[PDB]
């Protein structure tokens, strides 16, 4: 009750709590002391966490029963951004534990109690004509990209112009980029699932995923001849 | 009221507060104490901002609610300026954060 | 006209731009004046030629 409070003779005054002022870029994180029924009339459990937010009132005073763990900074993921979400909250609203969920794009949310980020927040692939990313499959892969399926330990290349954010399921092994070639220029290709070597002669190329450029050795004296003759 | 003001008993005199003078080049910005509805009538919650600016008044008296966070000098762009602004306001009020 | 994602694209002439949110300006890009017995080898890199 505003004004001022005199105490009934049996009442300790201890101290004045203010209000914790919630704004859309923050949400107040708490825990139950106790069992009770919150702000909102939510049965809280001794030891649950949650987070109080602007959806829920603009100022909360912080009640007896609950403990003030600090106040979280929404995470705001640009139109290029992406995070991992480590132990993500599920649909019974509980930790997932160990496990990852991936989440992209204009996108802000507060993590919730126990959720932490793998890496922060990190950058999109853009990808132009001239790149691409070697991709391996940790766990197997069922209709997650483009209406194809890969195994566990499967690589594969993606090119050319387009957004990449990796599946949980999957590491990136290396970036991966075209080398231009004229009509008469080319490289020895090694195509390591069979063995066999190749030149690749004339056009612009991009090593496909089973695939190393091989080194060829020449006699001790032709390596001169061709630089003197050059 | 203009004149001089006398005191009732239990009203404790503070301080005389001065009103910021707008322009066209100017704005006031705000934040809410607690909850009130404003000079114009515009329900305010706690911890909200905003800008007052010539056309809502000449001259603003900040109420016993409103904080001065200070004042906004207009952003001018010439025919051949452009600007890009990040996390802009929507058309629901709020800010398009990381937009 | 639509661009995909990663995209380059050349804009030239007498023109006034302002790079939509979506779009990274690379470089700035100059013609190269050249009589009619002067030239310059060019590659495209999309083929190598």
């Amino acid at each position: 009750t505003v004004g001022a409070y005199l105490p009934a003779v049996f009442e300790e005054v201890l101290d004045l709590v203010d209000a914790v002022i919630l704004t859309e870029k923050t949400a107040l994180h708490l825990r139950a002391r106790r069992n009770f029924r919150d702000f909102r009339g939510v049965s809280r459990r001794t030891g649950e966490e949650w987070l109080v937010t602007v959806q829920d009132t603009e100022a909360h005073v912080p009640d007896v029963h609950e403990e003030v763990l600090g106040v979280v900074p929404i995470t705001t993921l640009g139109p290029h951004n992406y995070c991992v979400i480590l132990d993500p909250v599920g649909p019974d609203g509980k930790n997932q534990l160990g496990q990852k969920r991936v989440v992209k794009g204009e996108k802000s949310f507060f993590l919730q109690p126990g959720e932490q980020l793998e890496q922060g927040i990190q950058d999109v692939y853009v990808l132009s004509e001239q790149q691409g990313l070697l991709l391996r499959a940790l766990q197997p892969l069922e209709e997650e990209d483009e209406e194809v399926s890969h195994q566990a330990g499967d690589h594969w290349l993606i090119r050319g112009p387009l957004e990449y954010v990796p599946s949980a399921k999957v590491e990136v092994v290396e970036e991966r980029q075209a080398i231009p070639l004229d009509e008469n220029e080319g490289i020895y290709v090694q195509d390591v699932k069979t063995g066999k070597v190749r030149a690749v002669i004339g056009s612009t190329y991009m090593l496909t995923q089973d695939e190393v450029l091989w080194e060829k050795e020449l006699p001790p004296g032709v390596e001169e001849l061709l630089n003197k003759g050059q």
